[PDB]
């Protein structure tokens, strides 16, 4: 399945030129987090987790890295967290053009690929 790898391309430029996006990304999935009850433990790991994901591809895309970048990206586009992070921005910002572009390349990677593995850590 390798339409999810230029999706995540997509979602990547995206939260590459919006740190303004990005910033509010991680901090939307926290709350979701927490109305299922997690620890301020895990939604602080989760918060991380998706800032490190995103900052490894970024890096490696400015140094012409595209392949990495793309890679480290995919792994967020099917990741739960930033299908919560999507979610809770969703609720708040239902006519944003860069929520419904960001959620979009990741509904049309859940259509162009089907990945079971593993999940929640």
């Amino acid at each position: 399945g390798d339409e999810a790898e230029k999706q995540a391309e997509r979602a990547l430029e995206l939260v590459r030129k919006s740190p303004d996006l990005l910033k509010k990304l991680l901090e939307a999935m926290a709350e979701e987090l927490k109305r299922q009850g997690k620890s301020p433990d895990e939604i602080q790991k989760a918060k991380d987790e998706v800032k490190t994901k995103v900052e490894q591809a970024i890096r490696e895309w400015k140094q012409g890295n595209e392949e990495q970048a793309r890679k480290d990206m995919r792994k967020v586009l099917k990741s739960p967290a930033f299908k919560q992070a999507v979610k809770v921005m969703e609720e708040q910002e239902p006519n944003n053009p860069e929520v419904q572009e960001l959620k979009k390349a990741m509904e049309e990677a859940e259509r162009g690929s089907l990945e079971h593995h593993h999940h929640h850590h």
